[PDB]
């Protein structure tokens, strides 16, 4: 009753537009796009959001729209998968570690850059070596080719560490970084003005200024004219193999967000009457426009600094943090005035980096609250989010020590990429096939007003389970150690890896023991039976709104 609701469709859709894009539209996708294939990628891409992406989005947001529970709640339909919402918070948890890390570094790369001279730029600073031929120099990868930007972030944002047992003093800088980002989100989610709904107005529109002021200036007289041709090219040859469709639908999945905890979160707080099906197909649709504008206000520059460098684009590319704080950052620099578009830039990361941990965080409270919700828990929800904000700042000091980025790569490939696609396939599977197609379609005209569009059945019923199958078996078949640039991760991080994407996997058959022998345990058939039909609970979380068919 008392939990809140939005009062603003538009604060709904901000929110969930915020969370949907993330760090990932800014590196993943533009060098993603690039290496598979060329322009082309786009109609695997699209297509597979048509198929993939779309309808499991709207299956997320009515799950928890009609709910009106959190991640623990919209479990309520077969009280045996209820683990599965354990789950889709321990995942929750792990990202939500080594998210805030990311910003923090960015958060440090923010204060540095309000300086008049770049201190990426040149080197005459005494932390380097002999390798620092860079563009900007008037005054072994190849040969020396190792830029200034580069040198910067190994050796002096984090001393990087040769083995991963090493662990120094912690990074000072990285530890007040790391605790100004936590204060930050947990003075922003106090609940006391709102759920972050008002403050999540600037959070969210003010990255699209970013991206358009940095795309003008991109798009001028600078050369950058071979850095969009390098990414708006036919190479249609390359769509008939299954390695770029595979990557497309993994794309798709992990940068909407999907079946982690995020969508159920704020679709929970939504009033009941609210048409979800405008509500996903818009969100989705701004999440590949971003995608497709980051692929561009990017590659400009990077042209630009091709065309400088005197090579081809090629040679300058990274997919993850080498293109977020050493690749784009040296091309920064040689712009007329730089600690503008740097700023800029860092700012534009910063709010990107919060628009998604407001919901993380969101999702580990509510599911906190209504796990235990009497009418003491919710009268200090605001003091659980203080308590699980510190619990998260101080679980997450050791990736920012001398050997941190190693431990946040792991933590970003291993922990949240089989427990997502596991999560996601026994929901839908159970969603539509142990509860029922049509007791869930019936479900949705009772609150939409109509019955689902004529598509989204059979997108539900045969295409979603069957791409989530695919993309779960081109996950195993394509599987390589995780590397950094040149590091093959020993025993002691791969088992590490797998034992904490296990704590995720394993979450969902380790609740089938809280099924002790007093619900009829014994014969099998009738235990698995009971345990799995819906109790006297499950429905809409309001009165006046019964209509009959549940509860007379
Ligand atoms: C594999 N991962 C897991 C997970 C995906 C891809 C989510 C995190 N990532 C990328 C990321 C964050 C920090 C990092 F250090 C690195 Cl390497 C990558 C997002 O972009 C994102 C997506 N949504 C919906 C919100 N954020």
């Amino acid at each position: 009753l008392k939990r809140g609701n939005w009062g603003n469709q538009i604060e709904f859709v901000l929110t969930s537009v915020g969370y949907a894009v993330g760090l990932g539209n800014v590196w993943r996708f533009p060098y993603l796009c690039y290496r598979n294939g060329g322009g082309a990628f786009m109609f695997p891409y699209f297509i597979m959001l048509i198929f993939c992406g779309i309808p499991l989005f709207f299956m997320e947001l009515s799950f928890g729209q009609f709910a009106s529970q959190g991640c623990l709640g919209v479990w309520r339909i077969s009280p045996m998968f209820k683990g599965v919402g354990y789950g889709m918070m321990v995942v929750s948890t792990y990202i939500g570690i080594y998210y805030n890390v990311v910003i923090c570094i960015a958060f440090y790369y923010f204060f540095s850059s309000m300086t008049h001279v770049l201190p990426w730029a040149y080197c005459n600073n005494p932390w380097n070596t002999h390798d620092c031929a860079g563009v900007l120099d008037a005054s072994n990868h190849s040969l020396q080719r190792t830029s200034p930007s580069e040198e910067y972030w190994r050796l002096y944002v984090l001393k990087l560490s040769d083995d991963i047992g090493n662990f120094g003093e912690v990074r000072l800088p990285l530890l007040g970084c790391l605790g100004v980002s936590w204060l930050v989100v947990f003075l922003c989610l106090i609940r006391g003005v709102k759920s972050s709904g008002k403050v999540v107005y600037f959070t969210a529109t003010f990255p699209y200024v970013v991206l358009t002021i940095l795309f003008v200036r991109g798009v001028t007289l600078e050369g950058a004219f071979d850095g969009i041709m390098y990414y708006l090219t036919p190479q249609w040859d390359k769509i008939l193999e299954a390695k770029v469709w595979g990557d497309a639908a993994s794309q798709i999945f992990y940068s909407l967000g999907c079946a982690w905890g995020g969508l159920i979160t704020m679709a929970s707080y939504n009033k009941f009457h609210n048409n979800c099906y405008r509500d996903s197909v818009i969100i989705s649709i701004t999440n590949c426009a971003t995608s497709v504008y980051a692929g561009f206000v990017i590659f400009s520059i990077l042209g630009f600094m091709a065309n400088h460098l005197g090579v081809d684009v090629s040679r300058v590319a990274d997919h993850g943090p080498g293109l977020a704080f050493v690749a784009y950052p040296e091309a920064l620099t040689l712009l007329p005035i730089s600690p503008l578009w740097s700023l800029l830039f860092f700012f534009m990361l910063i709010l990107l980096g919060l628009g998604t941990q407001f919901c993380l965080l969101e999702t580990l409270v509510t599911a906190i609250v209504d796990e235990v919700g009497n009418e003491w828990i919710l009268q200090k929800k605001t003091y659980v989010t203080l308590g699980v904000a510190v619990a998260g700042f101080l679980l997450g000091i050791p990736l920012t020590s001398q050997a941190g980025i190693y431990w946040l790569l792991l933590m970003d490939n291993y922990a949240a990429s089989f427990s997502l696609v596991v999560i996601s396939c026994i929901m839908c599977v159970a969603i539509m096939y142990i509860y029922g197609h049509r007791n869930y379609f019936q479900d949705i005209q009772m609150m939409l007003g109509f019955p689902p569009p004529l598509f989204f059945q059979i997108c539900w019923r045969f295409v979603s389970p069957a791409i989530i199958f695919f993309i779960l078996v081109f996950t195993v078949i394509q599987y390589q150690p995780i590397t950094y640039n040149h590091y093959q991760y020993p025993g002691w991080a791969v088992a590490i890896g797998f034992l904490m994407a296990l704590s995720s996997v394993l979450c969902i058959p380790l609740y089938a023991m809280f099924r002790l022998c007093r619900t009829d345990g014994d014969t099998l058939l009738q235990r698995l039976k009971n345990a799995t039909k819906p109790s006297r609970d499950w429905g809409p979380a309001l009165l006046e709104h019964r209509t009959g068919r549940y509860a007379p």
